[PDB]
């Protein structure tokens, strides 16, 4: 009930619902290599269903959510290299730091980032020091909530140029189980969530996009249906009318086999449809 937010994290869990998977297209082959430390070595070979591309991925997670000690490290061949280590629960209630370390393709771009999360029941106080050299900027968001209302205030201040320009202003609205999440983002373009637990093994989330002006609202449904403990389906409905079908499949054996379909109810006679295809074996057999 403390709900304590934070601009980015504001409503984390629906976020997650729909950050998990999103845009499909390529049959991946993930191999997983259980490491006795906790590194968690996880490596990965695609292609492009379209394109008969090959694309390939590195996963290694070193600890987990144990004691709130989670890095992780995410590599690619795009060169994008991503470490983030985070402590959780550092005081008592909730504290959170996250320091990031993001190194970029675009001229060796380093995002170094040290993120403060103090917490206390409807408020959320969250310091976010970019040490580039455009900055230090100083992205903060301060949350209160009251009588099932969360607001917020990101604050970015450019250093370098020392600029107050990009500011977030959090609303949010409290339903039954379902949280109202919406951003103004510097006064022009709007963006949020909407978490929604509809029962125990439904979790959705609804995201609601606008552009202040005349113009419309791309919006979407991703809903998470656990089915059983060894499978769920994904599906996520944009207002552009793209519908996703992606059936996930985890078998004790330690074996996932998921499917993707997105499909542009504007073009399914146009085609552009998202074919994706996720093999992950644990271990060997």
């Amino acid at each position: 009930s403390a709900v304590p937010p934070t601009y980015a994290d504001l409503g984390k869990s629906a976020r997650d619902v729909f950050t998990k998977g999103y845009g499909f297209g390529l049959i991946k082959l993930d191999l997983k290599t259980k490491s006795e430390n906790g590194l968690e070595f996880t490596s990965s070979g695609s292609a492009n269903t379209e394109t008969t591309k090959v694309t390939g991925s590195l996963e290694t997670k070193y600890r987990w959510t144990e004691y709130g000690l989670t890095f992780t490290v995410k590599w690619n061949t795009d060169n994008t290299l991503g470490t983030e280590i985070t402590v959780e629960d550092q005081l008592a209630r909730g504290l959170k730091l996250t320091f990031d370390s993001s190194f970029s393709p675009n001229t060796g771009k380093k995002n170094a980032k040290i993120k403060t999360g103090y917490k206390r029941e409807h408020i959320n106080l969250g310091c976010d020091m970019d040490f580039d050299i455009a900055g230090p900027s100083i992205r903060g968001a301060l949350v209160l909530g009251y009588e099932g209302w969360l607001a917020g205030y990101q604050m970015n201040f450019e250093t370098a140029k020392s600029r107050v320009t990009q500011s977030n202003f959090a609303v949010g609205y409290k339903t039954d189980e379902f949280q109202l999440h919406t951003n103004v983002n510097d006064g022009t373009e709007f963006g949020g969530s909407i978490y929604q637990k509809v029962n125990k093994k439904l979790e959705t989330a609804v995201n609601l996009a606008w552009t202040a002006g005349n113009s419309n609202t791309r919006f979407g449904i991703a809903a998470k249906y656990q089915i059983d403990p060894d499978a769920c389906f994904s599906a996520k409905v944009n207002n552009s009318s793209l519908i996703g079908l992606g059936y996930t499949q985890t078998l004790k054996p330690g074996i996932k086999l998921t499917l993707s379909a997105l499909l542009d109810g504007k073009n399914v006679n146009a085609g552009g449809h998202k074919l994706g295809l996720g093999l992950e074996f644990q271990a060997r057999s």
